[PDB]
DNA sequence: ACCGAAAGTTCAC
DNA sequence: GTGAACTTTCGGT
């Protein structure tokens, strides 16, 4: 999507640290 | 069984 | 090569 489906998730970050910014449920920093 | 979240390659610059 | 990006797999309900 154009942004993570998670309301509280901004998308600028990651859990493991494989991305700096994303727009999916691929390791949402703030889920 | 279904679903939210964690997870690394990939096309584009 | 680096940079922003997603569906898959796993855990949870």
């Amino acid at each position: 999507d154009l942004k993570c489906p998670t309301p509280g998730c901004d998308g600028s970050g990651h859990i493991t640290g494989n991305y700096a910014s994303h727009r999916s449920l691929s390791g949402c920093p703030r889920a």
